[PDB]
């Protein structure tokens, strides 16, 4: 039965991890996958989390199945984070949230729900986009088309080219937007540009789907939610696929949420019941650990305070590494001007390196980046910065 | 977009929990969902688990994403429990295992992989069956057909009808078997019947898929694996979806696995690359907590000792409630003879109650069972036995 199966290619990002874990080279540097590293070169568990965990160990009395949609309080917390202190979506009970295995799982859940209960046939994604967007969508039988976004010659968001691209998208089509910290470009719309896209998508008849995995890494919690919040004032319906993997450093526990919004309560209720059905046919109910962590923290004043501080610390360390990256490239004798990099946000930097440069940086110097030229700034340190910068320079 | 969505009917099993939750009549009894309860009527966290968790709290230094297939240890251990200590399957490197979110998740992963990579078009499940098998397979776009199994009148496995019904299975069809503790009948084939079924399947050209979620609740860890092991000696290819929800009381941490077997290392290798691709398009990588707990316990001699004993205690307590249940029915007024109940394995009893009978027990007396008349023996206690036996009696 399997005699004929054909070997699949590997995950361009996660597969890189195996490549990495196999060199026996001494000074290998991982600028691959989007993990937050500290000054000392490690991927720590946050303190607020360890604290939360201790609380769980002592107070949990059962491992009882959660309801298909997970922990209710986790749902509440997600919504305020998402929409605001006393938003009307919340007040009007227009939103329903299901806890899922990561934002990756929320993506799959939204896709299955769409493909089965609606007339959606296509999903529009940005070019360039996060590689897994295509796999998830195609999997549900949906078609993936791309819209113009990044201005390569000028390292900017090419608005009208974006806008002209989307003019080809039909009413009833799905349009996928990254909430903040566009992966992999780092370039986000202005609040103004967001307001425009919101007005337009209402006129054009598009269903918006937000992939929000980076809340708090751009400018802050509440401010990173502006675009989304702007869409939300205009729209009757929308979907949010959010992740707590990065802002809580809880990568392997898979904590995320799928938030569904409709014009009103009665409608969201009916719609949500079909979402739950798509869950039931998938993993049944979500993993408790990571999400209980998150609700515990969000729910406790003290813990919350410590957590926000850790988040702000993470963001600042990255802002610093970015300034230090360009300076040293400079001082190390690079050909190009790399200052645009200072203008990107989030963990990465869409560096402008070619496929073969990235390939070379790796065979030859043990530095690991994604083929697209995406480099993990959060994996940079004062101690690895020089060697790193030399490698790049050597390849340009 | 969501205007015309029809509300979906709730999960027959998990939906009962909700109702259960909203019932406020004082002495309600839950014999619905398959959770293990104790003498005092609690769903406790195992002692071996609490220990392993303390261990993790103190020794974990990172939440780094696991690989698509999970923790290697977890895989290795799973295959031993499965195929036994020094099996050829393991020695010949013919099996690959992926850690998944529960056995539910393993069922979905198998489905997507088969649907996308072979000519499989139909899955055969038993009558009666576990409600979720249908949902998962259909979602992957596979046809679900039923095979005869239980003899209502004599409360036993009807081998003939079993065999006669499968005659229509075509070569290349998938046949799904429950490893031990048939849910919901509680009737399992004998070793010799297993030996027979394994001969056919090879002759007839079927791909077997084992749903193995109750290892250790019938007779013991190794005894419970006999049927599967008998199949494994004949077959070249096999699929196993197992779970640790029940044998570890880890219901909400979603711990399970999907094991793929091929005639050879190279073949299983290529085949599993496609399984990984199906995961990638789903939830990406699995939740660490629960599975780390399992690997911890299985890889430590003393924790493993405490664990095996806890499992033996659970099994024993159930067998005790089983006899007490029949005894009390009889001694309380029953018309029927419920003695056949003693011959079933696992947590439940296919009591022979009517749909209207169960609706009534719920409505009138606050007792909760599953519509098919399946009752959770593991939810029974010396203190609730009386009132429950009376409820039943009153509806006969
Ligand atoms: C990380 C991230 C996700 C979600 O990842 P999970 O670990 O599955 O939560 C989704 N989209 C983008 C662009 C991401 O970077
Ligand atoms: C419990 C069970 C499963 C798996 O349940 P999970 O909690 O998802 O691991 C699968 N099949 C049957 C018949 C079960 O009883
Ligand atoms: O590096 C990233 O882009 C974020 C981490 C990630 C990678 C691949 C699948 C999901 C999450
Ligand atoms: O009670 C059962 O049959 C086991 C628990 C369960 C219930 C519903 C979906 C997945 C698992």
């Amino acid at each position: 039965m399997f005699e004929n199966i054909t070997a699949a290619p590997a995950d361009p990002i996660l597969g890189l991890a195996d490549l990495f874990r196999a060199d026996e080279r001494p000074g290998k540097i991982n600028l691959g996958i989007g993990l937050y590293y500290d000054e000392t070169g490690k991927i720590p568990v946050l303190t607020s989390v360890k604290k939360a965990e201790q609380y769980l160990l002592e107070n949990e009395t059962t491992k009882l199945y959660l309801g298909i949609d997970g922990i209710p309080e986790f749902g509440r917390c997600t919504q305020e984070l998402l929409f605001g202190k006393g938003s009307a979506l919340i007040n009007d009970k227009r939103a329903r949230t299901a806890q899922t295995p990561g934002g990756s799982g929320a993506l799959r859940v939204a896709a299955d729900f769409l493909a089965k209960n609606t007339s959606v046939k296509r999903v529009w994604v940005s070019n360039p986009s996060w590689p897994n967007h295509k796999s998830v969508f195609n999997s549900a039988g949906l078609e993936v088309r791309e819209y113009a976004y990044y201005d390569a010659e000028n390292h900017t968001l090419d608005f009208d080219a974006l806008i002209n691209s989307l003019n080809e998208a039909q009413a009833g089509d799905v349009v996928l937007f990254h909430g903040c910290c566009h992966n992999p470009t780092g370039i986000d719309p202005t609040l103004e540009q967001w307001q425009t896209l919101a007005q337009l998508s209402v006129e054009k008849g598009w269903l918006p789907l937000f992939d929000f995995a980076y809340q708090g890494f751009a400018r802050g919690l509440e401010e990173d939610a502006e675009g989304l919040r702007a869409f939300a004032a205009m729209h009757k319906e929308l979907i949010v696929a959010s992740s707590y993997s990065k802002n809580f450093g809880l990568y392997n526990e898979r904590v995320g949420a799928c938030t569904l919004v409709a014009a009103d309560s009665e409608t969201v209720d009916r719609a949500f019941s079909q979402m739950k059905a798509a869950i039931r046919a998938n993993y049944s109910s979500p993993p408790a650990h990571g999400a209980s962590v998150v609700a515990t923290i969000l729910s406790n004043d003290a813990l919350r305070a410590i957590w926000e501080q850790e988040l702000t610390d993470m963001r600042q360390r990255i802002q610093r590494m970015r300034q230090l990256f360009v300076n040293t490239l400079q001082e190390k004798g690079a050909n190009r001007d790399f200052s645009f990099i200072i203008k990107q946000n989030g963990m990465f930097s869409f560096s402008g390196l070619t496929k073969e440069q990235v390939l070379r940086l790796r065979e030859e110097f043990g530095v690991y980046a994604v083929a697209s030229g995406r480099v993990n700034v959060a994996g940079m340190t004062p101690d690895n910065m020089a060697p790193l910068c030399e490698a790049i320079v050597a390849v340009l």
